[PDB]
């Protein structure tokens, strides 16, 4: 039982992200891997689950 | 039981993302991998599931 | 049981994304992989499922 | 039982991130690994699950 | 039982992060590892789970 009366609520939010990126001559060599060089904003209220993965950035998974 | 009376609620939201990117001469060489160099905004309220993956950016999965 | 009376709610939304990208001479060489260099906005309310994948960007999956 | 009467609450939020990055000549060589050199904002209200992973950035998992 | 009457509460939030980074000639060589050189903001209200990992940055896990 959850009751909101005349309230304001922010749950799991990204409000404001501002990025200025100036880059000259980048080179990326990736063999069998993961490379992230950008801007990533992830907002989630509820994630439920055994062994679950939520908000993974630059992730290499090789479970045996 | 969930009841909202005269309320304002933001749940799982990305509001404002502003990016300026100036790049001269990038080269990307990727063999059997994942490379992310952009802008990614992901907003999700509810994700449910065993072994579930939600909001994966630049992800290499090779489970055996 | 979910009841909204005179309320305002935002659930799983991306509101505003603004990107300026100036790029001279990019070259992308990709062999058997995934490369993402754009702008990606994903908004989802509810995703349910075992082993489910939601909002995957730049994802290489080779499970055996 | 959770009741909010005339209240303002922020739960699991990233409000404001501002980054200025000037980079000349970066080169990234990655073999079977994970490299993250960007801007990552992750906001989540509730994550529940055995062995769960939430908000992983630059993560290499090779469990046997 | 949790009751908020006319209150203001911030729980699990990152408010303001400002970074200026000027870098000339960085090179990153990573073999079977994890390297993080960016800006990472993670805000989470509640994470529950045995053996759970939340807010891992630059993490190598090879449990046997």
């Amino acid at each position: 039982g959850v009751l909101y009366v005349g309230s304001k609520t922010k749950e799991g939010v990204v409000q404001g992200v501002a990025t200025v990126a100036e880059k000259t001559k980048e080179q990326v060599t990736n063999v069998g891997g993961a490379v992230v060089t950008g801007v990533t904003a992830v907002a989630q209220k509820t994630v439920e689950g055994a062994g679950s993965i939520a908000a993974a950035t630059g992730f290499v998974k090789k479970d045996q």
